[PDB]
C-alpha cells in the first residue's frame, strides 16, 4: 500500500521550519506561533483542550505556553470552575501579532498549492479532512492508554 | 483566499508523531527519535547535514536527537576521511534490529490514515502530496540559506 505518512511528516516539518525562521525575531519561533494562533481564536481555552486540538504532548505544550507567557504574548487567568486549569487568553501584544502569523501561513499555503487547479485543491482538502478523522480516533484511543493491535 | 490544507497537514503530522512516541516509549525511540533512526538505517553513513535536509528540520533539534540515539546505543558516529569535521552516521546492531518495528508501526498508522478511502481516492492523494512536498521543499531551501520571502 502506498504511503502518505512520510510525505505528510516532511511537509509539516518544512512548514514549521520556515515559520520559525520568519518569526525568529518576534518571540514566536520554536513552534510557539501554533499556540498563539489557537489561543487568539479560542480565547479562554484551557490547556488540556488546547492540547487535544493540537494533538501534541502535554510537556511540549507546557513549555511553549510558559514561554509565550514569559514573553508577554499570552496571559493565564483564574478559572472559577476549576482552579487547577487556568484560562488562556492572548495579551494585547499577542492579538496584534496574530494577523502576521495568519498571513505567513496563507503565503506558505499558496506556495504549497502552486500548480494545482481549483478542482485538485478541493479533493485534497476533503481527503485531508478524512485522513484527519481516521487518525484522531486512534490518537485518542492511544492517549487514553489503550493498546493498539498492530 | 484559497482553501487551506496546511492546518490539517500539521494536525495530522503531530497526531501521527504522538501515536508513534507513545508506542515506542519503552524502547528509547520516543521524543521523535524514531524518525532519525529510520533514515540512518536507510542511508548508512549519511552525514548530519544531509540528514537534516531530508527531514527538513533544524540543526539544533537534529543534533539533540542524534546525540541521544548515540547515548542509547542505537546509532554510532564514525570518522570521516573526507571531512573529519562531519562524522558518518550508522545504525548499531541494536538499531538495525529495531528498525523493522518502526516501519511496521508506521505502516499500520498509514493504513488507518487511508481507511474508508476508495483505491482511486488513494492514488490522487499520493501524487498531490508529492507535489506539495516539492513545492514547499524549494522555499525551505531558499529560506534556510538566509534569503527573504516576499509575503
Amino acid at each position: 500500500m502506498k504511503d502518505i505518512l512520510r510525505d505528510i511528516g516532511v511537509i509539516a516539518r518544512a512548514l514549521d521550519s520556515i515559520s520559525n525562521i520568519e518569526f525568529k525575531e518576534l518571540n514566536l519561533a520554536k513552534g510557539q506561533f501554533i499556540y498563539l494562533v489557537r489561543i487568539c481564536e479560542n480565547q479562554g481555552i484551557i490547556q488540556e483542550k488546547l492540547v487535544d486540538i493540537l494533538k501534541i504532548d502535554r510537556t511540549t505544550a507546557s513549555r511553549a505556553i510558559k514561554n509565550l507567557e514569559k514573553n508577554g504574548l499570552i496571559i493565564k487567568k483564574q478559572n472559577k470552575n476549576n482552579k487547577k486549569n487556568k484560562l488562556l487568553f492572548p495579551t494585547e501584544k499577542g492579538q496584534q501579532l496574530y494577523p502576521l502569523i495568519i498571513r505567513e501561513n496563507e503565503y506558505s499555503n499558496a506556495v504549497a498549492l502552486k500548480g494545482f487547479t481549483e478542482a485538485e485543491i478541493n479533493m485534497l482538502t476533503d481527503a485531508l479532512k478524512k485522513v484527519k478523522e481516521n487518525i484522531a480516533d486512534d490518537w485518542l484511543y492511544v492517549k487514553k492508554g489503550n493498546k493498539r493491535s498492530y
